[PDB]
RNA sequence: GAAUCUCUUUGCCUUUUGGCUUAGAUCAAGUGUAGUAUCUGUUCUGUAACAACUG
């Protein structure tokens, strides 16, 4: 039960990837470490995780080489800066600009 | 020596590039229907002789 801090949606299980949180009562709330490992897990409104502490990944390898040792890398993908002024964060593709003057010629695929 | 025809190099070029400026400048991603162009395929393969008249 271990947890990486992903700086978008803040924390993700090394098993399966469920967007955990931490819980305002802990002692590590404020506070932000990378690696984490939780005691318990609780499912309601949102995930909390409780009794959390920092861990360094050295130790997660060194006492656990047979749980485990890319391609999370090759399915990746990235989106820009978010701006107020465009209304819809995808007009900016040639995909859209082709749509936006095939819809004002009034053709249709 | 000289004429006629015909072929090689050698001359001739004989349908043998007729202005300028900011290369004068920009840009070639639309649907249907229609016109024009072209391009692939298949099969099959009466005449002569004799007898008579010259009108």
């Amino acid at each position: 039960n271990a947890a990486k801090r992903d700086s978008q949606v803040g924390y993700k299980t090394i098993n399966g990837g469920t967007e955990v949180g931490i819980h305002p009562s802990s002692s590590l709330y404020g506070k932000e470490y990378e690696y984490v490992m939780y005691h318990s897990i609780v499912l309601t409104s949102r995930e909390y995780m409780s009794q959390v502490t920092s861990i360094e990944p050295q130790w997660l390898l060194e006492v656990a080489p047979h749980f485990y040792k890319s391609q999370s890398r090759k399915k990746a993908k990235i989106i820009p800066l978010h701006n107020k002024f465009a209304k819809d964060q995808n007009s900016w593709r040639l995909s859209s600009i082709r749509q936006s003057r095939e819809r004002a010629l009034g053709i249709k695929r």
